[PDB]
């Protein structure tokens, strides 16, 4: 298992990264410092997570300490839904760069295919609770992303939570200049994503698996929801390999040629989650884990279900 995967922009992306959604601002600086100290070279960020300033403090300190060089890091962020308009994309990217204290991103993603009305609120609502869309379309937002490459702000551009017809819309865009390098999607044994993964990989688009542990800290969790980390069948596979359940859940996407971005703020877990390059799941293990699919989504975008670009009506 090599540590990096080749993207269709010619750059190499570390297959293991640190997630930062829900990482409290008063803990994420230490989390990222520890991660870099124990070998992580890829951090997954987003403006909407409201902690990029604190992530940036950690990155900058480790660069200043010469623990790593900038070229060895792979920093990812995402354009939030209220910035899909042509005239807002550059400023949104620049705010993320300023907060992360970087002069380029390795990868910048359209966070969701749905554009929302610009303004201070990340989820602008009408008086009856529906998200207010913007009349921007995917293709014009993509052209704005391409301009970021040509201005030197980002090395690669990609998409997140795009279904296969939305990916196809970009691939078929008139005048397409840069293909998406990555589609970042939810993926784990309860949402195995075979169809969308095969489609993206067949087009040379690398898939990143988010919520690989089932996001046990997601704010809308209910006690009755399935729990990957507690699933006795997954625990049994981990026991057989003398690894933790989380380690199996991280190794699983790696062996499907995916990038994976588990989140933790706990130093011991940050280190544990990186120790996944020393064992192999068998083909039988892989097929058994795939068999647990139940089309269960952590991130269903349930308040956007009437948006014209809502991604999860299509089968994939
Ligand atoms: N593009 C998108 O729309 C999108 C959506 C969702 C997520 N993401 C990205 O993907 C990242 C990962 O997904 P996620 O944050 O939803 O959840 P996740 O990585 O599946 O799970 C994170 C949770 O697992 C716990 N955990 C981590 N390592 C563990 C271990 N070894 N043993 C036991 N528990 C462990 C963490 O606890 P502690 O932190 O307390 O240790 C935290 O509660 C996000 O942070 C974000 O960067 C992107
Ligand atoms: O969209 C992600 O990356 C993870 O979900 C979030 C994260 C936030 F910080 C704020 C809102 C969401 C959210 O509701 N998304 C689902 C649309």
């Amino acid at each position: 298992m090599a540590s990096r995967i080749l993207l269709n922009n010619g750059a190499k992306m570390p297959i293991l990264g640190l997630g930062t959604w829900k990482s409290p601002p008063g803990q994420v600086t230490e989390a990222v410092k520890v991660a870099i100290d124990v070998g992580y070279r890829h951090i997954d960020c987003a403006h909407v997570y409201q902690n990029e300033n604190e992530v940036g403090v950690a990155i900058q300190e480790k660069l200043r300490e010469q623990v790593v060089k900038r070229e060895e890091l792979f920093i990812v962020s995402k354009l939030w839904c209220t910035y899909h308009e042509k005239g807002l994309v550059k400023g949104a990217c620049q705010k993320t760069l300023s907060d992360l204290k970087l002069d380029y991103l390795d990868l910048y993603l359209i966070h969701w295919p749905t554009g929302f009305k610009p303004g201070k609120e990340f989820f602008p609502l009408d008086e009856s609770g529906n998200v207010v869309p913007s009349d921007t379309n995917i293709l014009d937002t993509w052209a704005a992303m391409e301009e970021l490459v040509d201005e030197g702000l980002v090395k690669a551009i990609g998409i997140s939570n795009f279904n296969h017809l939305q990916v196809e819309m970009i691939l078929n865009k008139p005048g397409l200049k840069y293909k998406p390098a990555v589609n970042q999607i939810e993926c784990h044994p309860y949402l195995t994503q075979e169809k969308l993964i095969q489609y993206c990989q067949s087009k040379g688009i690398v898939v990143t698996a988010y919520s690989p542990l089932g996001s046990p800290d997601r704010p809308w969790a209910k006690p009755e929801d399935p729990s990957l980390l507690e699933d006795p069948r997954i625990k049994a596979i981990a026991a057989k390999h003398n690894k933790t359940t989380a380690q199996v859940l991280i190794r699983f996407p790696m062996q499907r040629n995916l990038v994976v971005i588990p989140k933790s703020v706990t130093p011991e877990r940050i280190a544990e989650n990186f120790k996944v390059f020393d064992f192999e799941l068998s083909s039988q293990d892989m097929t058994t884990l795939l068999s647990y699919n139940r089309n269960w989504r952590v991130c269903g975008a349930l308040s956007c279900t009437s948006h014209k670009d809502y991604p999860f009506h299509e089968e994939f």
